[PDB]
Order: structure tokens, then C-alpha cells, then sequence
């Protein structure tokens, strides 16, 4: 049997590893339990945002002193995935996911798996490469949380790389052509591209709908569980599948739904009730709470103007995180909660898939 | 003779749009003549070096000025421009406009809403943020309540109010003068004189008594607060603008306002109280919102219920950038419309980190 | 006969017109021979940068009254050329262009001449496409006729004003149907900042028409005029042409020069362009009357062989870097920042690079 | 006791890049136990929340770490890491890697460049921008000043110092200990900690008496200065590090370096006073450049010769930032090369405005 603890921990800034430690040193976590660390860091969460690799680095070398191996196979066997950007009132953390076997004693209960896919090429971040080689390690995550049917997905969350001056320009030195010549916006290609490959690996759309002319342009094709997240500070994808299973003892289960639009609280407590959590009462059980974000192409929400895709000094992404946080936070009356900006073919446009995660 | 004050939300397009404004007055909506106020939401960065405020007011004062026949001078002598910057989040810009007519009916059964305004003498930059900024408002306030037609100050819901800063260039005059300010920072002196403003509500209202307020507790006694103060920061004028908006017994206005306190930033409780306070019950009753008006900020413990955030620590972008989005956010999200007004920097405007939270509506 | 005189004036704010005003009032500024304004706005330079229309409303409200005719008059009158972002230590101005009739004759050989020319409202869908080349082009060379200047050589700077695209103008065009060049509004800036410089090149005779096309457009570098001084507003929807150069039949006391700086940090080019308007040694330097320039981040993301992080920095817009780099390298030489500094140069020198004209006094 | 001082000045590609210096360690050209400081320039936003220092300095310290088979914690105690965050306009990331050894050399002709290291305790918050860091910092400027054999003053030519800022938290954590800390303003801090910095090493070297200092003089009065002192803050550390660079006779360095005193931002001619300073006479002799190091501001008055700029009022952008762009500009445009140092905020470091401005080159 599959037992998966999960475990929502306060940072102080992006190195900070203590609640961690703290968990590890009373044996609440055994650190070789630990596949995967979900975190927020509070960096700007664009192209030039380096605590996420300022956090991984410092938990991986954390976790590889607490485990006596080098810190090249932490990184091996442990996904980390930071989304960058705390704004608004976004409390930065970490969630920390444990799988444990033990033989025990109904129904469906919370279940996760892990796969990174290879190296791409930055001619190949936004394109079909990108697309076809998510939704295979989907799959291969799928079953390592065995997981067979594709409607016990609820959230699968996805680090994927962007494109740098840098690496557009080495490209240009080869003679290869990317998707966008524009860093803040490769990340837009990398998700979509990565949120695709989810929703081609889970049926959601079938093969033939999906092609380079189609990533970032048609809105009509999405994923209503995948979340996706870029950075400068990894070259493939990793990728976690969070779901339920009838094999598993774990007293967590996950729900989710679908936010229509940045300002929809119904979608929130819609997830809540998915997830177990009917009244306000219940909110305590909540382990966190996992939500996209965007701004909608048409600049526009339920009718009314913002500003988010006209603001020079404030990219959209960064907006669109503090509003979905702060909707959610009003909900749920805590605003350290996960939220990722740029839902590019993940849950309608202006949209995003949220997730709960919370005690039986 | 009889007051009946309507009020109307306009999106805008941009900061210089008269066009909403143009339409309701041309359609017979509005007599130009009778407009007393307009408060804006403009898209700029809401806070030193926002210039969307003045162009707001330049291109309103220049529209009525055309229409009435009159200099631009002259309006602005007549009517308040309360242009409130940030447009942050989902924030959709907008003008509120107060229209007041006279008219020869019988006031309303009961209390109906009430709009007075009052202007201060302008400010020295060395008054900013001091007790002289703190009892020339009080003044102006108790005048704006008096044009209101209100003498209870429980009937007081919204005192919204437009107040100087302090640019580089104004501190190095004052230098110059050998006159020290307030603080030596521009984007504090917006903090120095909302919250000074927001005692001289206080003040006028009853809710602190005098002896309380000093120059070393403007910006520090966080215990000091009015409830209904909304005060809002500008390069673009050097005095302080008001304007009281209540319920009088002698308003034939077929409008109400009600208000509550947010006790932070992600208080949808208070949001709802508030509705219930202007007679708004359900849901299905929020169509007959007129307009939300609320204050939001940056708590000084840089956390909320508990959970930090970087809104105190961000080098990137201004706290009330980000307490903007936030609040505008968390008020969209129950009203399920983002076209409302939500200023930042709550100074002795609520407790520490929380705001007051106004409803305008339909009886 | 012209005679053109040039005042640059310290602003206090966008909506600032005391300089321009004092000036008029002492008797140095006949109002009705103004032709066009070119101002360094505070605001961001960006997309949503209102302070350029700020200015234009406030100067055009200040000349209507003195002038006693209606702001749309005065705005189909005089050129108002805004460009937003006054990064690092530039110092807002105006710089106002003054045309007099004259009896006098020609001054021997070439003086200062000024021309404006305004194209047509463009659709969002045209802008950075073929239609907005080819209505500039059409444009600056009516502008060179305004300014009595035949042989494009003598040509030293065209400066222009044109429309971007915001998320309404991009919702508006897919509402009839078509199709923008960009979906990003800071990137439709550069669209149309470069189609219009490609249009002053084609009109200029700087690249031949058979080489440009939609695909060319902020993509193929080598094709740029070294004259062209583009700038992108949300503030007006047709494209405004200054050209200055020098001309025969003109009796003004001032004359212009340029170069092009190879890239942002190049000096020789600030003093190559100096010296190209008569001001040879460091004591002379106190007859300039303004120095415009065009600044960009290298598409490389090197000066050098030096990296930077403006292409990367996801907190300040490219344009806005380059900006305060080049006015800063520009006020080093001339000891002077209120100078004109515009970023973002697609097909305007070189890439990394752009044109820097001097205007200085005979 | 002659010791030769060797600098490298190294591009990075990122703030935990590495791979430079493992290429001249790998090579032999860098014994790593030789290192005594790395000073680098980090592409953060070198305000408060910039982490891309406390990254760079833990990649650095990891690193070196491994290679010499010591704790990293040995590593910080032993090697001075201050990184100066701010890459704006085309100001190149990089790091300076000073390597310093004993050698069995004659007496070199003249002077040669020396280094000398030391380190404060760690302050508490309300210690910054107080005479206890000035005291502090002034006392480990002279041990620095023995551990680089320099006895006269006027042979120190660049005092470069990492020193604390204050965050929401820790001023949120003072006010519960019942403590005032200098400002309450996390931007701020750094300036405080900046100028207190400086005002140690203009007390150290004697270039000012301390009679004149105090706490009330702090920020306040810009005719104190040090001529050499180079602050920056961060929020990764809670003590001050000092690095004194001068020359010495008892110094067997192929190095010299020399300073001058930009008098403002666009002060081109003190760059090439710098220069010259440092025997680099004509630009033929331009490739004898190590490094050159400046300190830029914003000017107080909000001017440069008497020409308004927004530095001081634009929200959007600190003015930090802005002044790095700018100095890092004019100083490449001279050199022929962005990949020089320049750090922002210059309190009581050069006039109000300006900043000192050293040269390493070559002999
Ligand atoms: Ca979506
Ligand atoms: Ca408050
Ligand atoms: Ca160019
Ligand atoms: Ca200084």
C-alpha cells in the first residue's frame, strides 16, 4: 500500500531550510521518503527570477548531507519544482511530499508519481519535441503513482525551461530558429507546450488537434488538471501526477476544479467541496490549495477593463498571481497557498485548474 | 431647497476619457451645472510619479469648462477631482460622479444619501504629515458636513479625500528655505499625509478626541483611527480636497450608503457586512450596487493573520501597488465585478492593515 | 526664405509650459511660427506611459489660447513628438522649433531647415506592416519638401511619432476580423517604430524598396536608415515626420550634424557628431542646442562581447535600460544630460546601435 | 613580510556561475588557498530582496569548500564574499577574486598593491546606521589596514564593505523587544548601513575627526565624507566585511592601484583621473585595466549641474538602480568595457552625488 504525507511548510526566504529540518529532526519525515518539494519563492517568477535555483540548490544540499549522497542524485530522485513570484499577500513555502509503503488498511486515497523528461534543445522548447516527450513522462508518472484512469488526475504540476538572450543567441550562432525570440515570452511557450503534453497524455484532447500552429493560439484546446511553471534554472521538464487510487492508506485526498475566471470564488469552493471540505468549519483540514493564474488575452474580466496586458512596469504574470492568491486567500482565510501565473492550455483562457489537497 | 444626489460608476478607456461622461450628459442624464464631485480610479502607478491624476482632472476640468461656458479655473474652484492612481491587479479604471440637484419634492421617508465638499487652503511642504494639516481638515470636514446637510456624525459612511506629497524638488526647496519636512522621502511623505488627513477626519467626526493627537503620533499610534476616513496622495494639488458622503433626513436621493471595516486585507466578511449595512441582503441584491469604495494597505508587521509576505520587502513594487490588487481582488471576488474603487495606504484608516470599506447603493 | 530657430527648455513637469511661455511672453517666440514641439516626457516610455498625451493636451491647450484658435487647429498646425522615459539622469525638456519667413538672403552654403509631414490614421492590423512603410515614406518625403531640402545627403535626422497596440486595439481588430502583427504591447512598439524607420530608409533612398517586405520587418538588421528617430505612443494613431537637415535657401544660424553609434556605450560617435555640426574642441561645446539620439539593447545581449541582462530583466523594459545608458554616455561628453535620448532603434543604425544628430549654433 | 597580491576579474554567466574560476584554479594559474576575497557584481535587482548575493556567495562558498577539503563555514570565516547586487543598463556580472601570498621577494620599486581583510561582529537592527557600526567598521578598517601592511592612510585607495539592511521581520522583531531602530523603512536601512559603513572608514583613516560624528549626523550631513569608502548592503549577512585595497613597499605585486573622486555622476574626468592615478597615461595603455571600481547616487537635490532628474521620484524604479546604470555607463564609455564594478548608494562616500572611483591595473 501507497501512503503519501504531505506537508505545507513557512519559509523565510528562499534558502530557508529549517521547517524542514525541524519535520526531519523529530521524525515526522524521513528525508528518503521525500520525491518531490512544491515550492513559492519570492522572486519575481519571470525570466530573471534566480530563487528558484537558489532554493533547490540549498535543499538539495541539505538533503544530500541528511542522506550521505552527492547532491547530482538528490536532484535525480527528488523533483523540485519553485515557482517563483510571492506577490500580493502570497505567503513564499514549500510543500513537501512523502511517499511511504506500509501494508495497512478504502475508497480512493491522495497518490503521486514523478518522471522528468530528457534535455531540449532551445529550438525546441514550445514546439511538438516539447509537447510529445511531456506526455509520455505524464504517462510514466501516472504509473508510478499507479494511477489507470486518467479521471483520478487531479493536478499535475510541471517545471519546465525557458529561453534566455543567451540561449536564443547560441541558437542563432547554430543556425536553428526558436519558437519566440522574446525571454519573457518563451516561457509562455514552454508552459502551453508542457500543458499540452498533459492533456495529450490524459486523453483530454486527442493527438490530432495538437500541433506547433496551435500551441499558444488555440484557446479552445486546455487541460483542466495540469500546472505549469518555467525557469531559467533547469534545461528539461519535471513532472508530478497528484491524484487518488484504491491502493493507497494515505488520510489525504485530493479534489479540484476549474476557475473560470481570476475573481471566481465559487471555483474555490467548489474544489473545497471536491476535496471533503463542505463547510467553513472544515476549512482546517486543508493542507494547501494549488490554483493557476492569467490574465485573460482579451484584457478583460466578466466585461471590466484591466490593465494587466498594458502594464509596462508590472509584467502579467506577477498580477495575475497576487489577485488569484488573494481571491483564494479570502476564501480560505490563509494566503500561503500556491499559485502559478501564465495558464497558457490550462483550464480556460483567463483561467485555471485549482486543486485542494486536505485531512479526511 | 431639497437635495437629491444620483451617482454614476463610468469605465474609462484611459486617464483623459470624457466620453462616458459626455454621453450621460448629452442623453439629459446629468446637467453638467449640478455635477459637486467625481472620484477616479486612473491607470497609473498610483503613487509619486503618477501624472494619470492631473490628466484625469486637466482633461475633466477642460470637457466641463466647455460645456458650462466657464474657465477651467473655475470649475475646479467649484467642483472636487479626487483622482485616486493604481489601477493594479484586475482594477478596472473608472469615475464616480456626484451629481446634487435642487429640486422642489419632499425629501425621502427616512435617510437617503448626502454629499457636502470642502476645500482646505493650501499646504506648505513642512505642514505635510503635522498638526496643521491635521486641524485645517478637521475644519474642512466639519464645513463638507455641513453642505451635506448631516449633523450626526454616525451619519458619516465615506470621507474621501485628496492630499498632497512631497516631490524631490519641493524637499530641496524647503531645504533651501531652511525648513525641515515632514521625512526626507517622497513616496513616505504620501504615507506622512494620507495619515495626517485621516486624524483630521478623526478629529472632525468625534472618534479620537484632540488631546490624543500629536505630531509624534501621526504615522505611529496605530490605535488612532477613523472608520470612515479615505484619504488619497497627488503631486497634481497642494491642498486637501473633501468630500463627506452620508445619510440625511433631508435627501430625497433614491441612494444609501453603509459601510464596515476591513480588519485586513483578505476580510470578504467585512465586504459583505458593508453590503448588508447599505441595505444589499443576498446576492441577487448586489445588482443595486452603485459603487465600492475601500481603503487597503500594507500591514506594518509585514504579515497577514500570521503568514508573512514581501509587500514591505519588495524593491520592485510599492506596498500600495500591491495592497490594491489585493483588496480590489478580494472585493471583486464578492461583488463578482472588479470595477470598483479600492485606494491604497490606510493610515490611521482602520486598524493597522485593514481599511474602511464603503457601499453606495440602490434603495 | 526660412530661418529656423531651436529652443530646448527645461520642463518641471509633462504638463509643464512656464519655459515655453517666458519665452514667448519676452518676445523671443512668435507662436504662430512654432511647426513642431519634440519633448522627454517622465513618464515610462512604454505601452502605458500617459505623460506624452499629458504634454500634448497641455501644450496644445496653452498655444490654442494665446493663438486664439481651437486646440484641433493647433494639433493639425504643429508637430507634438513626446517620447516618454527619462531613465537614469536625463532631464525632462522640449525642444521647439521656430520657422520664420525672412527677406534676408541665403546664408552661403547649407543652414538648418525643418519639415513636417503627418500620415493618415493607421489601423491597428497596419501597424509594422508594408502599409505603415510605405504612408511614412510617402510622408518624409513631403516633409522634405516642407523643408526646402532636395538631395536626401543632406538629411541629418527624421524624427517620428508613432501609434503602438494595447489589449482593446488588438480585442477591436479580432473583433472585424483581422489579424495584428503582435499579440504583446510592448512589442508592438517596436513593430511600428521599425516599420516607420524602414519607411524613412525607403523614402531616403538609404535601402532600395525590392528589400523590404512584412517578413523583413524587425527581423533582417541590416537593412536600417542612419537618420531615422522613431517613437511609439499610445497617445495618437497616424504617424508625425520632422525632418532636419540643412538647405540653401535657408537663414538660420544653426546647422545640424549626425552620426551612429556602432553601439550604446560608443563616445567617438557622440564627438563624431559633434564634430559633423561644427563643434570641434571641448570649448565649443556651449553651442549646442541639443543633442538626439536613438539607443537600443543589442539583440545579441552583449556590448562588446560583454554580457547584460536587458533582454532578461523581467523587472525594467529594455527600452528603458538603453535610455539611461545612452543619455548617460552622451551627458559624459557634452557635461550636459538634458539631451534627447529615445530607446528602442529597429532598423535605426545599426543593431545595438542608432543615429545621433547634433544641432548646433553657426 | 612581502606579500603579492594577484586579481582576476572574471565574467559570470549567472550569480552561481563558477566555471571561470574552477578554469584558473584547474589550470594552476589560482591556488585556491591563496583566495582572501571575492567581490562580485550580482544580476539581482541589489536592493533588499535581491537573494542573487546570498546565491553567489553560497555557490562561491560551496565550491571552494569542496576544493580545499575544509566546512563551508571555515570557507566564510576565512575568505571575505561581498556581493554587490545591481547589473542594470550594460553593466556586466563578474567577480573580482583577490589571491594574496607570502612570497620570498626583494624590496619591489616603489609601492605595490596590498590587500588586508577583517570582519565586524554582527550587529543587532537597531545598531545599524549608529555609532556602534561606526565604531565597529572603523575598528575593523584598521585591522584591515595591518593585515595589508599599510600604516599611512594616504596609501588606502579603495575601502570596500558588505554590511547588513533591515527587513520587515527584523524591524517588526525589534519593535517586540522594545527597541527603535534608525528607520522604519526596509530601503531605507540600506543607506544607513551604507553611510554608518563609511563614516567608520573616514574615521579609521582620519580623514574626518569624531567629534565630528554622531548619530544625528548620520545621513544628514554630506560634508562628511570618506574619500575611498565603498558600502553595500544585503540582506544575507548581519555583520560588516571590509576589504582595504592600497599599495605598499612591502608588496612584491606586478599591481598597482590608484582612485580619484567622481564629483558626480557624469564626472568623466575623474574616471580618467583614476586612471592615471594608476600609471594608465593614454588609451594605448587601456589594457593594463584589471578592474575599476565606483560608487554612484542620486544626488540629494534631485539635480546633476543644475539638471532635474526623476531619480528621487520615480516609484517604479529605485534610485539605486538607476545611479549603478548611469556611473557603470560612463565609466565603460571611457574604458571601452561595461564589465566594471559600480555599486549604488553613496552616503558619506564622495560628495552628495558623487563617489569614489578606483583603479587596478597592471605595472
Ligand atoms: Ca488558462
Ligand atoms: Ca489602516
Ligand atoms: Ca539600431
Ligand atoms: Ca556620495
Amino acid at each position: 500500500m501507497q501512503k503519501v504525507e504531505v506537508f505545507r511548510i513557512p519559509t523565510a526566504s528562499p534558502d530557508d531550510i529549517s521547517g524542514l529540518a525541524t519535520l526531519i529532526d523529530s521524525g515526522k519525515i524521513n528525508p528518503a521518503e521525500i520525491v518531490a518539494i512544491l515550492g513559492k519563492t519570492e522572486g519575481n517568477g519571470c525570466v530573471n527570477d534566480f530563487t528558484r535555483g537558489f532554493a533547490t540548490q540549498s535543499l538539495a544540499m541539505y538533503l544530500a548531507e541528511k542522506l550521505g549522497i552527492s547532491r547530482e542524485e538528490v536532484v535525480k530522485k527528488v523533483a523540485f519544482i519553485m515557482s517563483g513570484g510571492t506577490e500580493g499577500v502570497m505567503t513564499p513555502h514549500i510543500t513537501v511530499f512523502v511517499r511511504k509503503d506500509v501494508a495497512a488498511p478504502p475508497g480512493k486515497r491522495l497518490a503521486v508519481g514523478v518522471a522528468f523528461t530528457r534535455d531540449f534543445l532551445p529550438e525546441e522548447l514550445g514546439r511538438m519535441e516539447q509537447v510529445n516527450e511531456v506526455a509520455r513522462a505524464v504517462k510514466e508518472a501516472m504509473k508510478d503513482a499507479q494511477i489507470d484512469d486518467p479521471r483520478d488526475v487531479h493536478f499535475v504540476q510541471i517545471k519546465c525551461p525557458l529561453l534566455t538572450a543567451e540561449r536564443i543567441e547560441d541558437a542563432k550562432r547554430r543556425g536553428k530558429d526558436v519558437v519566440v525570440n522574446d525571454t519573457y515570452k518563451s516561457m509562455a511557450y514552454s508552459r502551453g507546450a508542457s500543458a499540452l503534453g498533459v492533456a495529450l497524455a490524459l486523453g483530454e484532447i486527442s493527438a490530432d488537434k495538437i500541433s506547433n500552429e496551435a500551441i499558444c493560439h488555440d484557446w479552445n484546446l486546455y487541460s483542466s488538471v495540469a500546472s505549469t511553471s518555467a525557469g531559467v534554472e533547469l534545461l528539461n521538464d519535471e513532472i508530478i501526477v497528484v491524484g487518488n487510487s484504491t491502493n493507497s492508506a494515505s488520510d489525504l485526498v485530493i479534489g479540484h476544479s476549474v476557475m473560470k475566471d481570476a475573481i471566481d470564488a465559487d471555483a474555490v469552493r467548489a474544489a473545497l467541496k471536491d476535496a471533503g471540505i463542505r463547510s467553513d468549519d472544515e476549512m482546517d483540514r486543508i493542507v494547501n490549495v494549488l490554483a493557476k493564474a492569467e490574465a485573460a488575452s482579451s484584457g478583460t474580466v466578466r466585461g471590466r477593463r484591466n490593465t494587466m496586458l498594458d502594464d509596462s512596469d508590472i509584467n502579467h504574470t506577477r498580477s495575475a498571481r497576487a489577485v488569484v492568491n488573494a481571491v483564494i486567500a479570502s476564501v480560505v482565510g490563509d494566503p500561503m497557498v500556491y499559485v502559478s501565473g501564465g495558464a497558457e492550455h490550462q483550464g480556460p483562457d483567463g483561467g485555471g485548474p485549482i486543486a485542494v489537497i486536505a485531512r479526511v
